[PDB]
This record gives structure tokens, C-alpha cells and sequence, in this order.
DNA sequence: CTGGATCCAG
DNA sequence: CTGGATCCAG
């Protein structure tokens, strides 16, 4: 098994000038080229919209896709359409794919769609009417962005599927419950290196009242969460308010 | 006390 | 059943 980061170079002739070409080349090139990033299985199936699922697993992504430079949003379309989606807990996984001008792929991540939340959804050039919406990756974890290939570089699957195993227990939880769960990993994301301590998390204390406006007990939440996590092998108690990443 | 463990009103 | 609240060991 040997990934090749270029689209079907044939097909980028064929399709010259060609309206569909950019959604031609990027669905060809994942329906040869991913894998399931929950079971390891390649190829995917195909179901216009660009939906593969696993015939193993029977996840389902859809695809998004961005020529050049990798956004930290994704494009999508319409606000309250996305919402009714994120609220039911209805979307798919979403597969993000970035290409240069030269047709390789540089960035391709899968996006599980447990992650996407209320809070990720933003306003696109919002106009009173006619709004549409972006996922905005940065109020997504490190944990909910999992790449397949980045930078260039082709990852481990190994590593792809253990993390997007990892994050299947937030599935169970609830919108809040979850919502609090995914904001600790974002706080966890911030800290610098991979030792931190109990009083790390408290100066996220002030940021977390400001998503949660009905909790009282922050601090006592944010000791929850950090032993939900050690319960999901993401984090490790050293003891006495001393946790390590894993 | 600090911080890991558990609970319950609506 | 939830997520803000309370319990409880060292
Ligand atoms: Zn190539
Ligand atoms: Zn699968």
C-alpha cells in the first residue's frame, strides 16, 4: 500500500475548462487514495454531493475541498441548515482536503462529526437575508482534526485510527456535555509542551465562564473533565494536581 | 487546605 | 438524564 499525493494527472487534461473539474479530480482522488480513518479499510464507497461510506464500519464522510494555502475554515452553506444538522447531531464525518496548484494533496484530514459543534459554526459575510456558514477549525481540538496527510507528509494510519477511536466516547454524551468536554481539550491544546499542572487550567477559568454562563463551579468542572480524560487514556494524573498529555 | 469522586432537582 | 452542584479522602 503506497499513497500518491497527485490527482489523476490525465484527468487534469481531460477536464481543462471543464466546470466540474475541481470537484472531479478531488472525489477521484479520495475515492483511490483515503481509507477509513475509523477501521483502516480502502477503498471507501460512493453513495451529486460528494458522500463516501465505509462498507466495513459504515461511517460516512463528506467531502470538502481547498485549492492552496490550508484555511483554518471550512466552506460550507447555509447557517440555520448547518445548525438543524449540528443540533440533531445529524452531519457527517467531514474529509478536508487542501491541493496546490500542481494537483498533489498537502492536507488531508478527517474532521469526526461529533466534533463540530454549535460554537464552530461561523458567520460567512453575514448579511442581515443571506448567511452562510464556515467550520471554524480553530475552536475545534486537536483531537477532532486528525490528519491522513499533512504538510505534505503521509501519516501512520495507525495513528489516525487510534486517534479517531479515541474521540468515539464524546458520540455518548450530550450537546453540553459534550460542548464542556471538547473546551477542555481546547484549553489542553494551548498549553505549551506536554507537562501541566491543576493551576494550568484554572487560568482558563475566566474563558470557560464566558462559554458556560450557567455554571457556578468551574473549577470543580474542569476537575471532572481532566478525569474523564484520564478515564480515556488522553490525558494521565501524576497525582496532586499533575497531569501529563498522552 | 487541595483536588479526585460523586451526585441530584427538575 | 442532564450539567451545574456537592461530596469526601489525604
Ligand atoms: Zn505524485
Ligand atoms: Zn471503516
Amino acid at each position: 500500500p503506497h499513497m500518491e499525493l497527485h490527482f489523476n494527472l490525465e484527468l487534469v487534461e481531460t477536464y481543462k475548462s471543464n466546470s466540474q473539474k475541481a470537484r472531479i479530480l478531488t472525489e477521484d482522488w479520495v475515492y483511490r487514495q483515503s481509507y477509513c480513518p475509523n477501521c483502516g479499510n480502502n477503498p471507501l464507497n460512493h453513495f451529486p454531493v460528494a458522500d463516501f461510506y465505509c462498507n466495513h464500519c459504515s461511517e460516512e464522510f463528506e467531502l470538502k475541498s481547498k485549492k492552496g494555502n490550508f484555511s483554518s475554515t471550512i466552506n460550507d452553506g447555509a447557517y440555520a441548515t448547518m445548525m438543524k444538522r449540528v443540533q440533531a447531531d445529524n452531519n457527517p464525518n467531514f474529509f478536508f482536503l487542501t491541493y496546490t496548484k500542481n494537483f498533489e494533496v498537502n492536507n488531508f484530514l478527517v474532521l469526526p462529526k461529533q466534533f463540530v459543534t454549535p460554537k464552530s459554526i461561523i458567520q460567512r459575510k453575514p448579511l442581515a437575508g443571506w448567511i452562510g456558514c464556515n467550520i471554524d477549525l480553530s475552536q475545534v481540538p486537536s483531537k477532532g482534526r486528525i490528519f491522513l496527510v499533512q504538510d505534505g507528509q503521509v501519516r501512520d494510519p495507525e495513528k489516525v485510527t487510534k486517534e479517531f477511536k479515541q474521540g468515539l466516547f464524546l458520540r455518548k454524551s450530550s450537546l453540553s456535555s459534550r460542548g464542556w468536554t471538547i473546551e477542555i481539550l481546547n484549553c489542553i491544546d494551548k498549553i505549551e509542551g506536554s507537562e501541566f499542572t491543576l493551576e494550568d487550567m484554572y487560568r482558563f477559568e475566566s474563558d470557560l465562564k464566558n462559554i458556560f454562563v450557567k455554571n457556578n463551579h468551574i473549577k470543580e468542572k474542569i476537575r471532572q473533565q481532566l478525569q474523564i480524560l484520564r478515564d480515556k487514556e488522553i490525558i494521565e494524573f501524576k497525582g496532586r494536581g499533575k497531569y501529563r498529555k498522552l
